[PDB]
Protein backbone atom coordinates (compact mmCIF):
# COMPACT_ATOMS: atom_id res chain seq x y z
CA UNK A 1 0.00 0.00 0.00
CA UNK A 2 1.07 3.52 -1.00
CA UNK A 3 0.16 7.32 -0.78
CA UNK A 4 -0.46 7.63 -4.54
CA UNK A 5 -3.99 8.73 -4.73
CA UNK A 6 -6.41 9.33 -7.59
CA UNK A 7 -4.84 7.21 -10.24
CA UNK A 8 -6.27 5.31 -12.90
CA UNK A 9 -4.45 1.81 -13.27
CA UNK A 10 -3.61 0.68 -16.60
CA UNK A 11 -1.60 -1.87 -16.43
CA UNK A 12 -0.46 -4.80 -12.75
CA UNK A 13 2.11 -1.93 -12.82
CA UNK A 14 2.01 1.50 -14.65
CA UNK A 15 -0.93 3.48 -13.52
CA UNK A 16 -1.74 7.39 -14.71
CA UNK A 17 -3.01 10.65 -13.19
CA UNK A 18 -3.81 14.30 -15.33
CA UNK A 19 -1.74 16.05 -12.40
CA UNK A 20 1.11 18.79 -12.17
CA UNK A 21 4.24 16.13 -11.47
CA UNK A 22 5.44 18.97 -8.95
CA UNK A 23 2.22 19.24 -6.84
CA UNK A 24 1.88 15.64 -6.99
CA UNK A 25 5.35 15.38 -5.92
CA UNK A 26 5.05 17.81 -2.90
CA UNK A 27 1.88 15.80 -1.83
CA UNK A 28 3.50 12.72 -1.80
CA UNK A 29 7.20 12.84 -1.23
CA UNK A 30 7.59 9.54 -3.31
CA UNK A 31 11.28 8.30 -2.69
CA UNK A 32 11.68 8.89 -6.30
CA UNK A 33 10.71 11.41 -8.66
CA UNK A 34 11.83 11.16 -11.99
CA UNK A 35 13.25 14.12 -13.84
CA UNK A 36 13.07 14.77 -17.91
CA UNK A 37 16.60 15.67 -18.03
CA UNK A 38 19.32 16.56 -20.78
CA UNK A 39 22.33 15.19 -21.14
CA UNK A 40 23.82 18.78 -19.48
CA UNK A 41 21.35 18.66 -16.79
CA UNK A 42 20.28 22.16 -17.46
CA UNK A 43 16.76 22.09 -16.58
CA UNK A 44 15.63 24.91 -18.38
CA UNK A 45 12.08 24.36 -19.45
CA UNK A 46 9.37 21.34 -19.78
CA UNK A 47 9.11 19.47 -16.52
CA UNK A 48 12.68 20.02 -15.88
CA UNK A 49 12.31 23.53 -15.97
CA UNK A 50 9.12 23.41 -13.45
CA UNK A 51 10.74 20.64 -10.98
CA UNK A 52 14.14 22.87 -10.85
CA UNK A 53 12.08 25.90 -9.99
CA UNK A 54 10.01 24.04 -7.27
CA UNK A 55 13.31 23.44 -5.89
CA UNK A 56 14.32 27.09 -6.27
CA UNK A 57 17.13 26.39 -8.13
CA UNK A 58 19.01 23.68 -5.90
CA UNK A 59 18.19 20.99 -8.20
CA UNK A 60 20.40 23.04 -10.77
CA UNK A 61 23.29 23.95 -8.47
CA UNK A 62 23.82 19.97 -7.63
CA UNK A 63 23.33 19.28 -11.75
CA UNK A 64 26.07 21.60 -12.10
CA UNK A 65 28.51 20.28 -9.53
CA UNK A 66 27.55 16.71 -11.20
CA UNK A 67 28.34 17.91 -14.15
CA UNK A 68 31.73 19.55 -13.00
CA UNK A 69 32.66 16.19 -11.36
CA UNK A 70 31.79 13.50 -14.10
CA UNK A 71 30.73 14.78 -17.37
CA UNK A 72 27.16 14.60 -19.90
CA UNK A 73 25.02 11.79 -19.44
CA UNK A 74 24.31 9.40 -21.94
CA UNK A 75 20.97 9.80 -24.35
CA UNK A 76 19.29 7.08 -22.50
CA UNK A 77 20.84 6.90 -19.80
CA UNK A 78 20.41 8.43 -15.94
CA UNK A 79 21.94 9.76 -12.78
CA UNK A 80 20.42 9.46 -8.99
CA UNK A 81 20.84 13.10 -7.47
CA UNK A 82 18.96 14.49 -4.30
CA UNK A 83 14.92 15.00 -4.53
CA UNK A 84 15.44 18.54 -2.59
CA UNK A 85 11.70 19.31 -1.18
CA UNK A 86 10.02 16.94 -3.62
CA UNK A 87 11.46 13.65 -2.69
CA UNK A 88 14.04 11.12 -1.21
CA UNK A 89 15.88 11.04 -4.82
CA UNK A 90 15.48 13.04 -8.22
CA UNK A 91 16.12 10.00 -10.95
CA UNK A 92 17.35 12.18 -14.03
CA UNK A 93 16.43 10.50 -17.28
CA UNK A 94 17.28 11.66 -20.79
CA UNK A 95 15.07 10.52 -23.40
CA UNK A 96 15.70 10.80 -26.64
CA UNK A 97 15.02 14.70 -28.25
CA UNK A 98 13.22 14.05 -31.46
CA UNK A 99 13.45 17.82 -31.81
CA UNK A 100 17.86 17.34 -31.84
CA UNK A 101 17.31 14.05 -34.21
CA UNK A 102 17.80 11.72 -31.49
CA UNK A 103 17.13 8.09 -32.09
CA UNK A 104 13.15 7.25 -30.91
CA UNK A 105 15.21 3.33 -29.99
CA UNK A 106 16.22 5.36 -27.06
CA UNK A 107 13.34 5.52 -25.40
CA UNK A 108 13.56 1.84 -24.40
CA UNK A 109 17.17 2.14 -22.87
CA UNK A 110 15.77 5.63 -20.98
CA UNK A 111 12.36 3.91 -19.45
CA UNK A 112 14.85 0.89 -18.31
CA UNK A 113 16.47 3.01 -16.17
CA UNK A 114 13.23 2.97 -13.82
CA UNK A 115 13.37 -0.79 -13.43
CA UNK A 116 16.07 0.53 -11.00
CA UNK A 117 13.88 1.59 -8.72
CA UNK A 118 10.79 -0.29 -6.54
CA UNK A 119 8.39 2.79 -6.94
CA UNK A 120 8.73 5.86 -9.24
CA UNK A 121 6.79 9.21 -10.10
CA UNK A 122 7.38 10.12 -13.41
CA UNK A 123 6.27 12.30 -16.53
CA UNK A 124 6.60 10.39 -19.90
CA UNK A 125 9.69 10.42 -21.10
CA UNK A 126 10.46 12.10 -24.61
CA UNK A 127 7.05 13.85 -24.37
CA UNK A 128 5.97 17.52 -24.31
CA UNK A 129 8.72 19.93 -25.81
CA UNK A 130 11.08 16.41 -26.52
CA UNK A 131 8.86 16.05 -29.76
CA UNK A 132 7.51 12.66 -29.33
CA UNK A 133 4.43 11.31 -29.46
CA UNK A 134 3.11 10.86 -25.84
CA UNK A 135 1.17 7.79 -26.77
CA UNK A 136 3.90 6.05 -28.08
CA UNK A 137 6.31 7.31 -24.75
CA UNK A 138 3.34 5.27 -22.62
CA UNK A 139 3.07 2.28 -25.01
CA UNK A 140 6.97 1.88 -24.32
CA UNK A 141 6.44 2.82 -20.52
CA UNK A 142 4.40 -0.13 -20.22
CA UNK A 143 6.29 -2.44 -22.27
CA UNK A 144 9.36 -1.87 -20.86
CA UNK A 145 8.88 -0.79 -17.02
CA UNK A 146 8.39 -4.04 -14.24
CA UNK A 147 8.62 -1.27 -11.15
CA UNK A 148 5.41 0.31 -10.01
CA UNK A 149 5.69 3.74 -11.90
CA UNK A 150 2.82 6.32 -11.15
CA UNK A 151 2.71 8.67 -14.64
CA UNK A 152 1.89 12.15 -13.99
CA UNK A 153 0.12 14.02 -17.32
CA UNK A 154 -0.12 17.54 -16.98
CA UNK A 155 -2.21 18.29 -19.81
CA UNK A 156 -5.96 17.16 -19.59
CA UNK A 157 -6.89 16.43 -23.38
CA UNK A 158 -3.57 14.60 -23.36
CA UNK A 159 -4.67 12.47 -20.55
CA UNK A 160 -8.12 11.77 -21.88
CA UNK A 161 -6.33 10.90 -25.30
CA UNK A 162 -3.67 8.40 -23.52
CA UNK A 163 -6.30 7.08 -21.50
CA UNK A 164 -9.14 6.83 -24.16
CA UNK A 165 -6.14 4.98 -26.74
CA UNK A 166 -4.52 2.72 -24.36
CA UNK A 167 -4.75 -0.99 -25.71
C1 LIG B 1 6.80 19.32 -21.61
C2 LIG B 1 7.22 17.87 -21.41
C3 LIG B 1 8.53 17.53 -21.76
C4 LIG B 1 8.97 16.22 -21.58
BR1 LIG B 1 10.73 15.78 -22.06
C5 LIG B 1 8.15 15.22 -21.07
C6 LIG B 1 6.84 15.55 -20.71
C7 LIG B 1 6.37 16.87 -20.88
C8 LIG B 1 4.94 17.19 -20.48
C9 LIG B 1 3.89 16.21 -21.06
C10 LIG B 1 2.56 16.33 -20.30
O1 LIG B 1 1.79 17.26 -20.62
O2 LIG B 1 2.38 15.50 -19.38
N1 LIG B 1 4.76 17.24 -19.04
C11 LIG B 1 5.17 18.22 -18.25
O3 LIG B 1 5.77 19.22 -18.63
C12 LIG B 1 4.79 18.03 -16.83
N2 LIG B 1 4.32 16.82 -16.43
C13 LIG B 1 3.94 16.67 -15.17
N3 LIG B 1 3.94 17.59 -14.21
C14 LIG B 1 4.40 18.80 -14.62
N4 LIG B 1 4.53 19.95 -13.87
C15 LIG B 1 5.04 20.97 -14.65
C16 LIG B 1 5.24 20.50 -15.92
C17 LIG B 1 4.83 19.12 -15.92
Amino acid sequence: VNSFSGYLKLTDNVYIKNADIVEEAKKVKPTVVVNAANVYLKHGGGVAGALNKATNNAMQVESDDYIATNGPLKVGGSCVLSGHNLAKHCLHVVGPNVNKGEDIQLLKSAYENFNQHEVLLAPLLSAGIFGADPIHSLRVCVDTVRTNVYLAVFDKNLYDKLVSSFL
